């Protein structure tokens, strides 16, 4: 007997589902993946369930101001996005204590701006939670309460729990590869040498994003032994995988991204305007997918601002990860041009074929400048023989306006022209991650 809670409101989209209506009881039969067995006591319908829309019934997953699964640099980002307040306020699971829990809190004052705060909740050895010892708390619902009626302490008095949407709808049991009818190409989002990228709905219930790849450019063994690969990599900051179209034409069925490519979005009217730390933001978000990339012993091939998507809510997403590999070099390629460009691409790979993590770390230095310059071509006004030979000569770019000069230290660390001497994306996503909070406690130091 194991009892399980809904959360959000869901409804049967394909055949055998339930109903969600914002708060339903369940029993589990058994699992599977992101859809779940489980049985109904509330309207006696037996149907598969989306699993991230259901909680463990005694744990903390039902309370509107937990928030299971998140990282530290995560609950900054969720905290900050527009529609919180001052003392919004999350309790998510402690990243550096095993077993307790954080509490982070949205700050504002004039020197700094808005911030984002977060304390150490301890646990007591026999039952209950404090921060500072003279207020201990049998529960964590008494903790909030108390510190939503007087700061005690805190940066801020608690106001409401931090903003959050339904999450997506996990894709459909046993649909990988899928037959070409299921899917209506309704809109095209954009051309290339070597495919094109459609707005479709997937049998009528689900908005994706579909690359078409065109006649010629990949073989079907091949690229779905490496697709296998690609779908297994999993992270926020990755575009997911659905499904694909294992027929020449290929089709790559991922979820949809409302702001098109990082490279679109920084020359659009919006994305022209965000500020310096917030671009800073976009080039940390990448550095941790490339650090998933990386822990996974993969290579992206591919790196540029043209190959990061953008969310609605201004979430980088890596893609395109691995896809150079299995795009075939022949007859029919040929005939549209060049395959990688000279000006992101590490010298031993233009020289010897050498792809590594390495020559993507050079790429990515590459995509730091073309985000701080919201776009520019890399080495303006030389042609690619000249980027070439300046490089072999120890040229770089030079560092534009409005670069910080630690970001472009950065920047030179990716261009040295020995791989071994580049640093790693763990590396990486550390100085970004901490770009602005360096020197600054973890945790506030409350009495
Ligand atoms: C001003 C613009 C109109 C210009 C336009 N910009 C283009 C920039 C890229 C845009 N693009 C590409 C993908 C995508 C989909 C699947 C995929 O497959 C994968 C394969 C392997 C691994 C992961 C994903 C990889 C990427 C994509 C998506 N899922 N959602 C929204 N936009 C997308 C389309 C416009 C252009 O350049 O024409």
């Amino acid at each position: 007997r194991i009892i399980v809670v809904a959360l959000y409101d869901y409804e049967a989209i394909h055949h055998e589902d339930l109903s969600f209506q914002k708060g339903d009881q369940m029993v589990v039969l058994e699992e599977s993946g992101e859809w779940w067995k489980a049985r109904s006591l509330a309207t006696r319908k037996e149907g598969y369930i989306p699993s991230n829309y259901v909680a463990r019934v005694d744990s903390l997953e039902t309370e509107e101001w937990f928030f299971k699964g998140i990282s530290r640099k995560d609950a900054e980002r969720q905290l900050l996005a527009p529609g919180n307040m001052l003392g919004s306020f999350m309790i998510r699971d402690s990243e550096t204590t095993k077993g307790s829990y954080s509490l982070s809190v949205r700050d504002y004052d004039p020197r700094q701006g808005d911030t984002v705060k977060h304390y150490k909740i301890r646990t007591l050895d026999n039952g209950g939670f404090y921060i500072s010892p003279r207020s201990t708390f049998s529960t964590l619902q008494e903790l909030v309460d108390h510190y939503k009626k007087g700061n005690d302490g805190l940066c801020q008095k608690l106001s409401v729990p931090c903003m959050s949407s339904k999450p997506q709808k996990p894709w459909e049991k046993d649909a990988w590869e899928i037959p070409r009818e299921s899917l209506k190409l309704e809109k095209k989002l954009g051309a290339g040498q070597f495919g094109e990228v459609w707005m479709a709905t997937y049998n009528k219930h689900t908005k994706v994003a579909v690359k078409t790849m065109k006649p010629g450019s990949m073989s079907v063994e091949a690229f779905l032994a490496e697709a296998n690969v690609m779908k297994t990599l999993q992270h926020d900051k990755l575009v997911k995988l659905h499904a694909v179209v294992t027929k020449e034409p290929i089709y790559i069925i991922t979820e949809f991204m409302a702001k098109g490519s990082l490279l679109d979005f920084l020359k659009s009217d919006e994305g022209s305007k965000q500020p310096l730390p917030k671009l800073i933001d976009f080039s940390a978000q990448i550095a941790e997918g490339m650090a998933f990339i990386e822990q996974r012993n993969y290579i992206h091939r591919d790196l540029r601002a043209a190959n990061i998507l953008v969310s609605a809510s201004l979430v980088c997403k890596i893609a395109d990860f691995g896809l150079a590999r299995v795009i075939e070099d022949n007859e029919y390629t040929a005939r549209e041009g060049a395959k990688f460009p000279i000006k992101w691409t590490a010298p031993e790979a233009i020289n010897f074929g050498s792809f590594t993590i390495k020559s993507d770390v050079w790429s990515f230095g590459i995509l730091l400048m073309e985000i701080v310059t919201y776009g520019r071509i890399p080495y303006p006004g030389m042609s690619n023989p000249e980027v070439i030979r300046a490089l072999e000569r120890g040229y770089r770019m030079p560092r534009p306006e409005n670069c910080p000069e630690e970001l472009y230290n950065i920047m030179m660390r990716c261009w040295k022209n020995r791989p071994e001497e580049r640093p790693t994306f763990e590396y990486i996503q550390s100085v970004l991650d901490d770009f602005y909070t360096a020197t600054e406690s973890q945790y506030e130091e409350i009495p």
